[PDB]
């Protein structure tokens, strides 16, 4: 049989990740993890596959911030020298920065999160028009 909610197009999830990869805050958002990126680790597209991977999954976010600042290191070798225990400023200098990387990763997460939730809205309002609407010349 025929229910009605059914019958309205699907959302496509290269439109979500059109409009995520659109907005205006997600793409400064992104240039600073790339700078942050540049600044800690030399290489501003270290996490490219994990900005991937949150755009579809924004919960796994929040768990790649969380093991950024458990060992910042576990992305690959930081900025600056250190011989043995003995750290320069510029290794400590990229240990402060990680923690912003991992507060602006989590901060990412959020934002397309929202995203993600108002585009499936906005999609059933639609649907719902669609399906009700009695369309007057």
């Amino acid at each position: 049989m025929l229910i009605p909610a059914e019958q309205l197009p699907p959302l496509k999830e290269e439109e979500v990740i059109e409009k995520i990869e659109n907005d205006a805050c997600i793409q400064k958002s992104l240039e600073k993890i790339r700078a942050l990126s540049k600044l800690i680790y030399n290489n501003p597209e270290i996490l490219e596959q994990d900005i991937s991977h949150i755009n579809a999954n924004p919960k796994m976010g929040r768990e790649l911030s969380e093991r950024i600042i458990n060992s910042p290191k576990s992305i690959g070798r930081l900025k600056g020298r250190k011989i043995g225990y003995i750290k320069s400023q510029k290794y400590k200098i990229s240990e402060q920065n990680a923690k912003i990387l991992s507060n602006e990763i989590f901060n990412y997460a959020d934002k397309v999160s929202n995203i993600r939730c108002t585009i499936m809205r906005e999609h059933k309002a639609k649907g719902r028009r669609l399906l009700q609407t009695v369309k007057m010349p």
